[PDB]
C-alpha cells in the first residue's frame, strides 16, 4: 500500500518497505518518489556543492538493498554519458532543472554517439533509467540556478562506465561520495 511521503524521512521509511523483498516494483518506487514534495529544509544537510563539478551526497544505504543520495549541480555542471551497472536508477528533482539526454549503447565500431532524445526534468519530477533503456547524460544547463536531485540505485553500485561521445569508447569510473549522512568525506 503506497501512501504519500510526508517528509524525506517518511520517504526513506517507505522505500525500506518497498525494498524489503528481492525484487523491485519500478512503477511503485517512481510513484512514491514523485509524491514526495521537495522541502529544502529536510535535505539542506545533504546539499553540499562544489565550485567545479557536481557532488554526490549519500543519504541512506537501504539496509543494503539500495543507495539513496543527493546530487548538487552548480550552474553549467553536468555528468558524463554513463551506464548504471545493471541496476535500477531513479532520479527526482528537488530544486532547479536538469537536462537528461538519452543515448543508445554504442556499436563495437568507433562512431559518434548520437542522442536518441532529450528532455527537461523539472522540480519534483522523477525519472527512471536502466541499462536496458540506454545510457544517459544529465546536465544543469542553467546559468543562474543551481540544481539538486535525489537519486536511488538498486542494487547499490560504486563503479560504472563513462562513454566518449565522439567514439562510443567506454572507460570504467569509480564514483565517490562528497559526503555521507551529512558529513563531508574527503
Ligand atoms: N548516474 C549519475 C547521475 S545521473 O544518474 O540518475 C550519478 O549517479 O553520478
Ligand atoms: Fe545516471
Amino acid at each position: 500500500e503506497l501512501l504519500k511521503p510526508r517528509t524525506l524521512a517518511d520517504l526513506i521509511r517507505i522505500l525500506h518497505e518497498l525494498f524489503a523483498g528481492d525484487e523491485v516494483n519500478v512503477e511503485e518506487v517512481q510513484a512514491v518518489l514523485e509524491a514526495y514534495e521537495s522541502n529544502p529544509a529536510e535535505w539542506a544537510l545533504y546539499a553540499k556543492f562544489d565550485q567545479y563539478r557536481y557532488t554526490r551526497n549519500l543519504v541512506d544505504q537501504g539496509n543494503g538493498k539500495f543507495n539513496l543520495m543527493i546530487l548538487c549541480w552548480g550552474e553549467g555542471h553536468g555528468s558524463s554519458i554513463h551506464d548504471h551497472t545493471d541496476s535500477h536508477c531513479f532520479l527526482k528533482l528537488l530544486q532547479g532543472n536538469l537536462k537528461e539526454t538519452l543515448f543508445d549503447w554504442p556499436d563495437k565500431k568507433s562512431n559518434e554517439m548520437i542522442k536518441k532524445s532529450e528532455r527537461t526534468l523539472r522540480e519534483n519530477q522523477c525519472a527512471y533509467i536502466n541499462d536496458s533503456i540506454g545510457l544517459h547524460r544529465v546536465e544543469n544547463v542553467s546559468h543562474t540556478e543551481p540544481a539538486v536531485s535525489l537519486h536511488l540505485y538498486s542494487p547499490p553500485f560504486d563503479t560504472c562506465h563513462a562513454f566518449d561521445q565522439r567514439t562510443g569508447h567506454k572507460n570504467k569510473v569509480t564514483m565517490t561520495f562528497h559526503s555521507k549522512f551529512g558529513i563531508r568525506t574527503p
